[PDB]
């Protein structure tokens, strides 16, 4: 009797989970919200810099209109070598964020100390990638107490991490230059110092990582061995040779209902076959809204769950009505932000500009009135973004990058309170002159040249 | 000098041999229509309860528009699994009809006893399969003579068999509970009876298997290997890794002629990569025209063959008129059958309905003064239902499945004599009301709450 | 630590080199037009002969309308095996043209002898292949001096291999009978004759091979590990597993800049996932516009290549104007030949006839005073012809084969220096008669019962 092979079997659930991380895959948790749960781990956040100018540059005439395939091409390249290796060192990519990515080690409080390690090491190997393009790397990390949330509606959901070791990844990262692996005050304060050489950076309690220089008889792969006890998902036996467990998922009608509602519906008909794999990558001229919530306490998960959720409601309500599109939500150094996009592929309407600035002022009145929000701030701009699926085959996201999605971020930070708009859309949209005010020009952190920037100020 | 690894070459060829058997992929006979060949053989039909159901649920809201995705996916898992165990014990799979399969293994009479053996094991364990959805499966076995119909025109085949095995592995299955496996007596009288425990099934000479028992020294890879001694097509050598011998079938335009004229050309168009694959997995509204024809003897293939090619050659140019697709052929307990489409993917007309009524009652006229036609009796539905490539990647088969798929066939079968349909197809339809009249409600086997069923009576 | 699988990457890059040869893939030279090199090598001239009559017969009925689909099929098993051959010989194969294709051996002067030797044994194992279709091989080979001309603009480019060695190659691969392998006289001068059984060829300088007969001792595969010391880019190490070291290319954008500029956009569209793959095989009617330039010396690349370049400046500006594309180019027995089409997929114009005539007229007065352009000479033919990609998966290009491009190509050879047209172009153009003149029916090789041939003659 033949014993033939098995092929590698791509279910669409299998597809489906390649754009979310395994703490959604395997997490099997309540379907009310919003949810909450809180667990410990390691966080890295590895940030790409020069993507957002090489993304201009695909614009020219030079790349014969297939700039927006030769940029996902060369991105696609880079950020899969970086996903292998957190995957291997058995890290849970978390989220993409234009050219940067959050990545997750769980375990429990015990363990931080001996996985902090892992976790340095994956980062160096990392640095190391890119002695081999103007683009390098910074790479910050933490350790603590973390909080998931999980929001929405019947048809969609998103999550989110929460809590301080979430704000301290991103401050590390922020301080790190060209090439430093950072880490969190309290990261060095649980860490084994015994295996590391730092050295401290100015003002800050964070530190610098300059080398991991392990003791006489440690034996790195012993070491990784041991700790993968402490990995629940870490492919082994028959399937160690898998760079993910959920490669191995099989069709089960409940699980993908529940799955499929953190995923786009056209990225979904291009998982069903019903669309061709290259329509959406995309350097197309789109509008960012993207909208800032401050709380009091942006750590206190009980407290901003609620409101992040009904702030969700209603803006979903709001975008739909435009085929607005959230395409990312995530916890900034203040607040949670939603990253909403107007005319991604196949979504395009007519007045795009006017819309996004109405829809941004009925989503910052309605917020601003939301229970324990205590700021909003919405930065529109408007411009040619790339738009596609990036990361790994086994791991990767729709995202959006472009030198307007970071004018956007920057004018919900820089001029909080009020709705913004750039000279595009002021340009092009079609209101009365005197709902807008021109305001002072700001030096705002990686962006030259923005033109003038206008507050959205609506009637009177 | 390098020997480099050649890749499977997935040449349109090969596609194509996957909706067809070993019948007729290596059969190389006549393209005269009619053509019957005369064999012996063991038939398995492997009967699937609990998808039409599966099939109404999954068009709730819950499924979020991917009903149909979900569904063929979820099917698909399933069906596979019992597909490759047939093909690796060695036998070849016929035909798909909704969740149903029908597999034949041929061989000379001196070899039958041995066969059922081979064969009886693979039912248990595909039985095994499902101790894990509200799904399980009625398998009935029969085995003896067989023959083979071919008939069709210059662009299209079908093909069928006939006979009492045929008639016989249907009753079988129609006999068994939920996991039964059931024995025709004919198959029960020629079995190796020191092999198996049965039991006696009530009213019935059929009888139900309960368990393999085989001798002390008996070693079932022996003897299945010397069973594949009279196996023609069993991947062997260097292809022993394969589940078919079609798998490395080569180019050659006389045969892909021959083997495209079985295949729908909305298939053919997927095949040659000018479709995408996933547009004919579709839950949509149609109408089935299930026509079926009695004949005073339906084992006799050399009187019902050229009947059946009669009354194809009317059917085929008046569905042709209306894009109406003949989706399969088989032999019902009485009779052969057609199940008919309109509808089907890319193939919409406008008064589907109406024009459904009068191609059926166009095939009823015509079929009724066909020779050695005995009855017509023609069942008309129509509601959503589940179209797609059912099976396995190496043989599968577009099939239809529905509520209203088997309620066209319980149509034809409790209202012998006359053009019936629905009451979605008469409400739906545009035809004077006094060309039908309101039937007596039957009681009829798998159908509840159908509403009321008329017969299409015509002008007078 | 797990080290799992790297999939084979199938970056755009990597399907962008499908389409060229080593020579341009690893060739980094200037971007400037036109740019000459010069080198030594030997040559491979394999042509097909019963592919543009099996072209005709698959527009017959009995097809099925899947002529296209079955006629690339069988041509590409065929081909493909040609292509492994080969490339696993150590060859590079250059270009295809219809179903002939031209490959190269490029090596150091010294070591022409042996590769010679390489070359005769890949012949002989090529000719064996077919032993098993009407169809056959002819082979010639010639060794000497080559010269590489690239010529373009700023977004498209195209090369040429040009000198006494391409015209020699020709010259043998039309003398030879069904079957045979001819030496050009400098091959069999420079050759190993100890290892060669020849015979004379009538009024020819030429040779044809009988038999490879080696000596004694002579082992061939360790001859050809010695020679692969002379092959820059033989697949070897942990890469021998490979066809072609270009299915090992990373994603670099300037690379990749580079040679798509030598592919057609609908290819790349293809290539980017933004159109279904089988798009582009094709029985579709065209209008074939050949153009051949004859130069004093063909062998002068310093001379000829400002001439080819100036002329393609023209050539493309006129057939821009109508989606006319050149196809290919190449040196024919006399001068430089352009093989533009009008109606590709995705390309077709009304009046196409009336365009063709019109832009060839222009083509031919703007040739005609180029510099060192001695003599234009433009065939047009219009019908049914067979588009796609031809070859193997790691080497394909986009061809046209067809009875009509024959005919384009005979007439611009038997009819020198005019402007000619078939029946089909005359009948369908609509311009005024007395613009063509009806002409002298000739006696073309490879070419029957084209009905009235014309000139066209333009205004007056
Ligand atoms: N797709 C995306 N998702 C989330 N945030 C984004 C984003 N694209 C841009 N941003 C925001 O834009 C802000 C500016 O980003 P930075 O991290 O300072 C740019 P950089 O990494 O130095 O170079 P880059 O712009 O080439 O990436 C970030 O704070 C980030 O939150
Ligand atoms: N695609 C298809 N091809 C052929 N016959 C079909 C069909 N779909 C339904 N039928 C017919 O419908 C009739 C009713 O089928 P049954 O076998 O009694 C249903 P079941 O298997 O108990 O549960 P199910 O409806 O979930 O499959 C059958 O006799 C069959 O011939
Ligand atoms: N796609 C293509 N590219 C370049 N030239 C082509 C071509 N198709 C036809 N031709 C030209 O047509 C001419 C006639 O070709 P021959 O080589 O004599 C035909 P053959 O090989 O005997 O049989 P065939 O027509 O079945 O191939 C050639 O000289 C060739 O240059
Ligand atoms: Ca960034
Ligand atoms: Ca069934
Ligand atoms: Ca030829
Ligand atoms: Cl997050
Ligand atoms: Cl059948
Ligand atoms: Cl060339």
């Amino acid at each position: 009797m033949n014993t033939p092979k098995e092929e590698f079997q791509d279910w669409p659930i299998v597809r489906i989970a390649a754009h979310l991380p395994d703490l959604i895959v395997y997490g099997h948790f309540s379907p009310e919200r919003p949810f909450m749960d809180y667990f410990d781990g390691v966080l890295m956040f590895v940030d790409i810099s020069g993507f957002t100018a090489m993304t201009e540059k695909f614009s020219s005439a030079m790349y014969m209109d297939r700039g927006a395939e030769q940029l996902v091409e060369i991105l696609n390249y880079h950020i899969s070598a970086i996903v292998e290796k957190v995957l291997i060192f058995g890290g849970d990519i978390l989220k993409f964020a234009g050219d940067a990515l959050l990545a997750l080690w769980r375990v429990e409080r015990k363990q931080l100390k001996n996985i902090i390690t892992v976790v340095i090491k994956c980062s160096l190997e990392i640095h190391g990638l890119f002695e081999t393009l103007d683009i390098r790397v910074k790479i910050g990390l933490a350790a603590g107490h973390i909080s998931m949330l999980v929001f929405g509606d019947e048809t969609h959901s998103h999550f989110l991490v929460i809590g301080q070791a979430v704000d301290d990844v991103r401050l590390a990262q922020n301080m790190a230059q060209m090439n430093d692996v950072i880490l969190s005050p309290n990261c060095w304060q649980l860490c084994d110092r015994s295996m590391i050489e730092i050295e401290s950076v100015p003002d800050q309690r964070a530190v610098k990582v300059n080398f991991l220089k392990p003791p006489p008889n440690f034996n790195f792969d012993e070491f990784f061995t041991k700790c993968t006890t402490f990995m629940h998902y870490y492919p082994s036996g028959e399937h160690k040779n898998l760079l993910r467990l959920a490669c191995t998922l099989k069709p089960d009608p409940e699980l993908e209902m529940s799955l499929q509602k953190y995923v786009m519906e056209s990225i979904l008909k291009q998982i069903d076959n019903k669309q061709l794999q290259g329509y959406l990558s995309e350097l197309r001229p789109v509008t960012i809204v993207f909208v800032n919530l401050m709380f009091e306490d942006q750590d206190k998960a009980e407290e901003i769950g609620p409101a992040i959720q009904d702030a969700y409601m209603h803006i979903t309500s709001v975008l739909k009505i435009f085929q607005g599109q959230i395409n990312k939500v995530f916890m900034f150094d203040k607040g949670c932000s939603f990253l909403c996009v107007f005319g991604f592929p196949g979504e395009k309407v007519p007045d795009e500009l006017t819309h996004a600035l109405e829809c941004a002022m009925d989503i910052f009145d309605f917020c601003s009135q939301v229970h324990k929000i205590q700021t909003v701030s919405i930065g529109v701009a408007s411009g040619i973004v790339f738009c596609g699926i990036v990361g790994h085959t086994v791991r990767h996201e729709y995202t959006v990058i472009g030198q307007k999605v970071n004018l956007a971020a920057r004018m919900m930070m820089y001029y909080p309170g009020i709705v913004t708009c750039d000279s595009v859309t002021y340009n092009g949209s079609n209101l009365p002159a005197y709902f807008f005010k021109e305001l002072p020009k700001k030096v705002m952190k990686g962006v030259a040249d923005s033109g003038p920037l206008y507050q959205y100020w609506g009637r009177t």
